[PDB]
């Protein structure tokens, strides 16, 4: 009797990403293609040792949101993103990957209030709708990158309800949130806190790592099947097993790779640790030679530091390579494509899996037969004119 709504979350790196690299062209992005935009990202004062940016090591500050002078800029110009979509929100994401200062803002009472506070101060100054948290990730730490404990699930759980009571009514909580299975398991109280958010957005991507080839596969892939279990990833067993968790699937949006990956397994070997004297007897070996590196490395990814390719630069660089060097093929299992480049002996090598407009569409599709409440991608300024977008935008009826 009536057509489904659906959301489309374009969160936007501006202010710089450690994965990332520096932040893009604010005035680049076509925000008639989104229902919400997530300027990304606020950062955390705090007293971490570890901390490298002296800005965030201000002890006058600490538990408050620091926004660099970028930040603030491309905030200024909220105005004219909002004429140019009257029903855009905008919300300002805080965190991202390798982002310290959660787990001590979560730890207490004070700290919680002084973060709430900030948050409350960031949303008056610049008028945004809401906010979203992306904490990589409570109790995990991301295996060490930020400080963590166990209690940051609790205090989470506590920050959540205390920044829902804080915020005006209307103003928008969100949060992004891992696909490791361990993240609803033991990192994420998430029927928990599902009444004190809008929404959930799913990073159901970064995928190729360890013994997996794709980054973004919808469902696992046949003919480049992932070797060690806890490697086995797809969009899909995220989702399932977020919804094993307890979480209605309109609360989640699938969050999509406006990238790829060089997988991991091209250049490291890949441990089983589930196998007998893993470390020293790994299930895959690098196929990845001098040659392909050298590759990767002239265009400008050093593959020792970073197997991060934006979608536009996919495109630029390596569809459209001059010497052809890049040959496009489609997984019909896992539903994403992926490139090959042709060894010296004469052997596709698996290079590069991301998301082009068929497997964004076959992702949309998937958002409605499943009944998610909508997509989310990351992010915005690597996206082809604004296409994967459009394409989004287009299936999904925004």
């Amino acid at each position: 009797a009536h057509a489904a709504s659906y959301l489309s979350v374009g969160y936007f790196n501006g202010g710089g990403d450690v994965t990332a690299g520096p932040g893009g062209d604010i005035n680049k992005l076509d925000v008639t293609q989104i229902t919400h935009l997530n300027y990304s990202f606020g950062l955390i004062y705090n007293d971490e040792k570890q901390e490298t940016n002296p800005a965030l090591k201000d002890p006058s500050r600490l538990h408050q949101i620091y926004l660099s002078p970028k930040v603030m800029a491309d905030l200024q110009l909220l105005p004219v993103l909002r004429k140019q979509n009257p029903e855009l929100k905008v919300l300002l994401s805080v965190g991202g990957w390798g982002a310290r200062g959660f787990s001590g803002a979560a730890a207490t009472a004070e700290s919680r209030a002084v973060f709430i506070r900030s948050v409350q101060q960031v949303i008056k100054q610049y008028h945004l709708d809401g906010i979203d948290l992306d904490w990589e990730y409570p109790v995990n730490g991301a295996w060490g990158l930020v400080e963590s404990q166990p209690a940051d699930r609790a205090n989470f759980t506590l920050l959540l309800a205390e920044l829902h009571k804080a915020l005006d009514k209307g103003k928008l909580l969100t949060i992004a949130v891992g696909a490791n299975v361990k993240s609803p398991q033991e990192w994420v109280d998430v029927k928990g806190i599902a009444p004190y958010l809008d929404y959930i957005n799913l990073m159901t991507y970064d995928m190729a790592y360890g013994t997996q080839y794709f980054n973004s596969n919808l469902y696992d892939s046949k003919q480049w099947p992932t070797v060690a279990a806890a490697d086995r990833y797809s969009a899909n067993f995220v989702v399932d097993n977020y919804l094993a968790a307890g979480l209605k699937p309109a609360q989640l949006n699938l969050g999509i790779g406006f990238y790829g990956r060089v997988p991991k397994r091209a250049t490291e070997p890949g441990i089983d640790w589930d196998k007998a004297d893993a470390a020293k007897n790994p299930v895959t070996q690098p196929y990845f030679t001098a040659r392909e590196t050298a590759v990767f490395k002239a265009m400008g990814l050093d593959l020792t530091k970073d197997s991060y390719f934006k979608y536009n630069d996919i495109v630029s660089k390596l569809l459209n390579d001059p010497q052809r060097r890049f040959t496009a093929h489609w997984d019909s299992d896992a539903q994403v494509p992926y490139l090959t480049m042709k060894s010296a002996e004469g052997k596709p090598l698996f290079a590069i899996s991301y998301e082009n407009p068929r497997s964004v569409a076959l992702k949309a599709d998937y958002i409605k037969s499943k009944g998610l409440g909508g997509a989310m991608f990351w992010e915005y300024g690597a996206d082809d004119n604004n296409r994967l977008a459009h394409q989004l935008a287009e299936s999904l009826g925004i």
